[PDB]
């Protein structure tokens, strides 16, 4: 009797959603998304039931100071998820304490800003002042900022980090708000950026890639699964599956 | 003890160093793979011995099922580490165990500048410009099982005509570029190398699909996590963008 996979995820449109439902809704249906499609095109291919299970403290997953984790990584390390399907940045301090899958989908930190300004690149925000920007406090394009040393990158996060980090956001959702309102320029994984600009006709992506990353499925080390899974991904990659999906969650009505 | 390296001569990834004097060791090659090697090296602090692959092959299976190139050198152990451009495809991750990629890349088009071709459908829908891929690698593959129809197309225009269409391997598949009327579809480092180097040409259009370059261990290797680990260091350190950024800088 093979046993059900316990799956950790997270909230995040349009990966993981509730689904919109006259009637109450119960077990796996109950969500729907990119990374829903992802599942049970990885369950059709290496036959294993599963059960979706939020993440309780809603966190992807970072340690603290006493090298603690919380989030879907926690959920891993502790072994009460068997995978965590979601858009799982794979950074090297997470690597080192879970066994990531390749890449399902391939990113990087870039710009959202309005349409029709001055501005080009990260280089034109950072020799200037009057414009704002910044990053989500405590996340992946953080600590990029945080650690190059890279003389325009350094001088970024001096901005950044000056005036009590104002800055900054608390999260993708609040940035996003702040970009609309006020004159403010945000860096962020460039996936969140596409979904945007393809709903927000007045805003747009500038300059290209500022640095590449992935998101993985995460497994516990050791875990029975992280190749196959990977095997899978491999398989979706070659058949052109996960470009169709990707396509079928963010198009937008055009503009 | 000392780490074996396999590796395959391609430019700008593997070359032998130009000199006046002889040349030995790991001190006889240069390129973007040498430099990822030295700084794996320093993170996880390992020696190292550099050895050419002996039949010059990335890694594929002949009919009976049988494995070669580098890929093989890894399945029997003849060496720890393959650190080379080796495409991470589903047929040999089932194989070997891949590394996080170092790079990533995609199907691209290689044409002449100036033409009304702006994309592989702008190709799919005539036959004067002829257009097609290395015979039997990574790009042929992908034409080869595609459902997309604009790429179905393509796949039956390839394979007409005994595989005329077809190339024996990149460098002449450049070459029939420069001289003819011919597009060819492949790795986009590929074309990026080239298109920094000859003015004359220009890639067309953007990446039709995605894959990585990864460094290649046998099944069950304990550097393989290790690895990863480093490559996952140089790539937030920004050092693998500069290494690509100083070996593939040469037009307008
Ligand atoms: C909306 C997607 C959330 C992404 C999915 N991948 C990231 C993660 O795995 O932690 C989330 C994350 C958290 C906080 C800040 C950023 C950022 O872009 O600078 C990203
Ligand atoms: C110049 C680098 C050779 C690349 C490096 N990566 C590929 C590999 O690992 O097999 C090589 C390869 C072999 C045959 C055809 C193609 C293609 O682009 O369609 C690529
Ligand atoms: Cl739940
Ligand atoms: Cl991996
Ligand atoms: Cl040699
Ligand atoms: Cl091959």
């Amino acid at each position: 009797a093979n046993r059900t996979l316990i799956v950790t995820t997270i909230l995040e449109e349009p990966y993981v959603m509730y689904r919109k439902s006259d009637k109450p809704l119960y077990g796996n249906d109950r969500f729907e998304g990119y990374c829903l499609d992802l599942l049970k095109e990885l369950s059709n291919i290496l036959g294993f039931l599963y059960d979706v299970k939020l993440v309780p403290d809603g966190k992807y997953g970072a340690q603290n100071d006493k090298g603690e984790w919380n989030g879907m990584v926690k959920e891993l390390i502790d072994h009460r998820a068997d995978l965590a399907v979601a858009p799982l940045t794979i950074t090297y301090v997470r690597e080192k304490v879970i066994d990531f899958s390749k890449p399902f989908m391939t990113l990087g930190i870039s710009i959202l800003y309005r349409k029709g300004t001055p501005i080009d690149s990260a280089d034109d925000l950072a020799k200037q002042t009057k414009i704002e920007y910044g990053a989500v406090r405590d996340g992946s394009t953080m600590t990029f900022f945080k650690k190059s040393k890279i003389s325009t990158y350094e001088k970024m996060w001096a901005f950044m980090s000056s005036r009590q980090q104002s800055a900054l956001v608390k999260n993708s959702d609040e940035g996003i708000q702040r970009v609309l309102t006020t004159d403010y320029a945000l860096l962020m994984e460039s996936t969140s950026i596409e979904y945007v600009t393809q709903r927000n006709c007045n805003l747009t992506q500038i300059g290209g890639l500022i640095d590449s990353k992935g998101y993985g499925v995460g497994t516990p080390i050791g875990s029975p699964y992280r190749d196959k899974i990977t095997i899978a991904i491999l398989q979706l990659q070659e058949e052109g599956k996960l470009h169709m999906m990707k396509e079928k969650w963010w198009r937008g009505n055009g503009c």
